[PDB]
């Protein structure tokens, strides 16, 4: 009886950060609340000041990582302004029924629903929006983020003993495909409705022409790179709605990886890379020994550094010298 | 002594049907046999009307599921009728030899052969033609099917125990690359032949024009639906002889699923979607909890619900409104 | 304490082969040492003539596979002759902190240096050359290779048995973005850096030209063919530095497969075909059955047939006809 269990809200933060959860779960099972708003708006996603009319959740790409618990309820309030032009819904991979949500969530502008579904199976999924003839183009307009349902007990290795980690971030990792002109300039458009017809046509060739982390080439450099430190235990959640990818860690490893993202199945140990099938969360562990600057990639290293799909971690401490050393510096023979 | 074990004739039934078959292994050792013939024919893949010239297994794209158990022998008779233009074979990957049968099953328009193999590994295989010099063409015109080779104690669970299907379904995901004149209209042919030259260079595009389930556009939808009740296990074989998909159950999982189709491995529980290698065959299990249309798609979704491979499940039964619920229905704010 | 170990050199042979190794360990931990030479150098890598300026290690794409064991230490010498033109390190997949070393080998013709980095993680890893803004010109012009980390008591099976290879085999897959004129012809340039720039555009388009296995076009063919005999076990090593491929053996198995290359996890078995994501190395052992030709090649069969990436092995032995036989060989119906 779901009138008697205890409620909590929670409010999202701006990825690549995760709002604050426990890993081990204190409580019973919870109906855990969430509320996002919706938001079209124009979005600069290179270097060069190339436009998008970008459909968020929340005003950011990805959309917010949501964290419960196995058997957890989460009961989504999602708001679509009626500033916004569009229908909108979403489809949790995580929900059972309905589409994932999708039958039971289409708003038209200056509507809202409440949506509650129960989180049976523990893992990372994605969440995006799915609305009828129109679903590629709202996920490939950046309409996408991920849900993470932890275990009661937390995470735990492939012999059963626990996982802890210290700091925990969310990739999403975002496939684009921006209409071109004849000569390959990219075009702009004044609202999401006029791009449409370009669109479907930019997405039939297959091929994207900006693949990014957190909405924009370098969104996740300079200032915005991930921090941690040397001993620290970090979790990297990693989502693609629509497209594989093939992330790795440029100097270290996934020491424990779920690359479809699914708990109750034991982590692929020292992986170099990993596959995350468009359509899947995947999450990685890993234990920095080494301090630095650290590139996070997908391995199609055309689509890292080329178009986009490149992060930094910057990581204090100090270096071990038994691990990695120069013999000999680079000079002249 | 081959002379000495008994001998069932299987008639093989039009996909995504399955031939009745026992999945725990009910006789010893059997002689399996199977006939099929080949069949060069127009097939219409969209609904704009576009057509190409097949290359069919018995008439159907994919050709049919055959099944047998891990140890039984499959005799295959495959006749190559004279009314058909050019020569095929076939390959099956369950089988060790001759490269999987195909070195020795040439036949001619107006030739027929018998090939026997032994089944000694369990798990869904990918059969297709492929003729020397000419094998994308015969496999991307839809010449390919799949074989499942049952342990002889039916499946299991990861931890060994027991699992039974109630229905088993074939889907058979093909890639075609129709060519296309300056403005982008698909080219019509008389013969095979006439296609050839047209056909080789839009395969090296590497771009599908069309990506489809059962041989056409929408072909699973409507009343072509598959069907299920709510508290029914379902096996879905899926393959795909040339490219990489990853199919997805929307308001599903993958409860228990062989992503590379091998039995003697444990399956993957709980995906949301997952990676079937081009070349390879794998199946899902799962048990429909809620009633309803549910979409089963490749989760690149621009392959999905732009080029064809989209198809659905409408299943029976009473909703669980624990498992999810409208608690607000979509209105103004 | 590093002084204090013993020392080997080790001289490395030219790919598919590989140097002489022990399986399971003799010795405790050694340092193992290694030179390689960077080699810019004109290749002819298709039937047709197409050339281009190939980088690499040792004089061949792939770079050579370095074999070592868990816990050794891995010393290279690497050397940038002042006959080549451009700056060059290397990223070991294998090796914890800067870069994989790419930030600690940076050599400018004329320059050498010597890195050394523990082998804390026993697998099959890729290694290939990173120079910062240019990564992926130099990795798809051929700068990648593999090395082995072998756990100290050898390979076991996924129920820790010991497996034993008779021969092993490094198959390294390349893809090429050869650029084009308006036509479609393949370009021609004196140097490296004239070709930069159409290389980058070439790139873009994410559809390779050639996908070769050990630098050509039927390198691995006719007398180049990798040969075994029934009965025999071989290991067959496979990196891909940028791109996913899904090797098969037409005629046979994976017997035990590591995919993403890392042997702490249990292998998969009786695969017909894996997924090796770009950026991995993975191992598929094989017991061979029966004699013949056997084809090794990419299954999207458009990227083997067409674009190059197919291998043969020449296998001697007595046919055994319980496994497979012609019943009735290609006749007149
Ligand atoms: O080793 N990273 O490309
Ligand atoms: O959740 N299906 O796209
Ligand atoms: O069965 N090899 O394509
Ligand atoms: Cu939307
Ligand atoms: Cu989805
Ligand atoms: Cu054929
Ligand atoms: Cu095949
Ligand atoms: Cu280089
Ligand atoms: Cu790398």
């Amino acid at each position: 009886d779901i009138s008697t269990l205890p409620r909590v809200k929670v409010d999202l933060v701006k990825p690549p950060f995760v709002h604050a959860h426990d890993q081990v779960a204190k409580t019973g099972p919870r109906v855990v609340e969430f509320t996002m708003t919706i938001e079209e708006k124009k979005l600069v996603i290179d270097r060069e000041g190339t436009e998008i009319h970008a459909m968020t959740f929340n005003g950011s790409v990805p959309g917010p990582l949501m964290v419960v618990h196995e058997n957890d309820y989460v009961e989504l309030r999602l708001i679509n302004p009626d500033t916004n032009t569009l229908l909108h819904n979403i489809d949790f991979h995580a929900a059972t029924g309905a589409l994932g949500g999708g039958a039971l969530t289409q708003v038209n502008p200056g509507e809202e629903t409440t949506l509650r579904f129960k989180a049976t199976k523990p893992g990372v999924f994605v969440y995006h929006c799915a609305p009828e003839g129109m679903v590629p183009w709202h996920v490939t307009s950046g309409m996408n983020g991920a849900i993470m349902v932890l275990p009661r007990d937390g995470l735990k290795d492939e012999k059963g003993q626990p996982l802890t980690y210290d700091k925990i971030y969310y990739v999403g990792e975002q496939d684009f495909y921006v209409p071109k002109d004849e000569a390959g300039n990219y075009k702009k458009y004044e609202t999401p409705g006029e791009a449409y017809e370009d669109a479907v046509k930019a997405m039939r060739t297959l091929t994207p022409t900006h693949i990014v982390f957190n909405g924009a080439v370098g969104a996740l450099t300079g200032d915005h790179a991930l921090t941690a430190a040397v001993g620290e235990r970090v979790l990297v959640v990693h989502s693609q709605a629509n497209r594989d990818t093939r992330p790795h860690l440029i100097g270290g490893h996934g020491d424990y990886v779920w690359a479809t993202g699914k708990f109750r199945n034991p982590p692929d140990l020292d992986q170099e890379t990993w596959l995350i099938p468009g359509g899947t969360a995947g999450a990685a562990f890993y234990t920095f020994r080494q301090p630095g600057v650290y590139a996070y990639v997908n391995h199609n290293l055309i689509e890292a550094f080329e178009l986009g799909a490149a992060g930094h971690f910057k990581v204090t401490g100090e270096w071990n010298d038994d691990l990695m050393t120069s013999v000999v510096k680079p000079a002249s023979m």
